[PDB]
DNA sequence: GCGCACCGAAAGGTGCGTATTGTCT
């Protein structure tokens, strides 16, 4: 699943704390990606003073504050969260079961969607009142690699925090036209499936494909995948409880139910949560081969 | 965005809206 979310100066706060679920995780977690990183000199480990700098459009070489040129009746934009979330099984299979080769099959798909995306990197250059619009081909991302749910079940997802910056042809730092990204999140979704089914089967894992072209590893059913879905189990109790229809809530309705079912939840012992899932798992009759 | 009005300083740049699956910031 791919989801996008533009990021703006109200969310700076949990931007930067994509650090937060992620030191008790049990597994590289923080990385740069982006010829735009690369150009800023930023590689591996992501530094959480930088990260917040780069928020704030401070690029802070010798240069002034990106974005002035925002009006002030609209809000300022400090990038895009793209977040990538392995179907539930492989989460189970990772998590659980304790496969480190899933872990990273999920990050070479989430890498190369990533430069897919950015291929897709565009600025915007005025000249004598004519606007142009140039793809750019570079993007900074700070990338953040988490592995559970609200709820504390096993969700491995990566929040690809995309600044919200491209380097022009001229050499100039501009904010992202985001139009080609955006408009592109369902293709980047399949991608990413397309990528992580391809790393999945090199390691020997065999696929069943679904409906909505989404796939669970074959030997995990819907009831096992279901005890392990507690926001989902959430979700559709909130619908059922408002009498509506999943197959056609508006919008309003639908963030509603995501948003309002959580629950108010506390951190846990990592160690004492993975024991649980495993016991979890095992109730649920589930053969990890 | 379907070119605009308002940003700061560049005969220039920005948000705006964009999206829409499930495993469910
Ligand atoms: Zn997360």
């Amino acid at each position: 699943m791919l989801s996008h979310m533009v990021l703006t100066r109200q969310d700076i706060g949990r931007a930067a704390s994509y650090y937060e679920d992620g030191a008790d995780d049990y597994y590289d977690a923080s990385e740069w990606q982006g010829k735009g990183a690369e150009e800023l000199g930023l590689s591996g480990e992501v530094d959480s003073k930088r990260f917040r700098e780069l928020l704030a459009g401070n690029i802070g070489e010798g240069h002034r504050i990106m974005r002035s040129a925002t009006r002030q009746d609209s809000k300022e934009r400090i990038g895009l969260d793209l977040t990538f979330s392995a179907p539930k099984s492989v989460s189970l299979q990772a998590l659980v079961a304790g496969d480190a080769e899933i872990i990273k099959a999920h990050d070479r798909a989430v890498a190369r969607t990533l430069e897919q995306a950015e291929a897709r990197a565009q600025a915007r250059q005025k000249i004598q009142g004519k606007t142009r619009i140039e793809t750019t081909g570079n993007l900074v991302i700070g990338k953040f690699r988490h592995e559970t749910s609200r709820e504390r079940d096993p969700q491995l997802h990566t929040h690809a925090v995309i600044l919200n910056m491209t380097k022009r042809s001229d050499g100039q730092w501009r904010a992202l036209k985001n139009d080609e990204i955006v408009k592109a999140t369902r293709y980047l979704g399949a991608v990413y499936n397309a990528e992580l089914a391809h790393e999945l089967q090199k390691l020997g894992y065999q696929l069943r494909y679904g409906k909505d072209g989404n796939f669970d590893l074959a030997h995990i059913d819907r009831q096992q995948i279901e005890g392990f879905s507690k926001r989902t189990e959430q979700i559709a109790e909130w619908y059922a409880a408002r009498g509506l229809d999943p197959n056609s809530v508006s919008l309003e309705q639908k963030q509603a139910a995501k948003v309002l079912s959580r629950a108010k939840k506390t951190s846990v012992d990592r160690e004492a949560l993975r024991a649980e899932w495993q016991a979890t798992a095992k109730e649920l009759g589930i053969d990890f081969s």
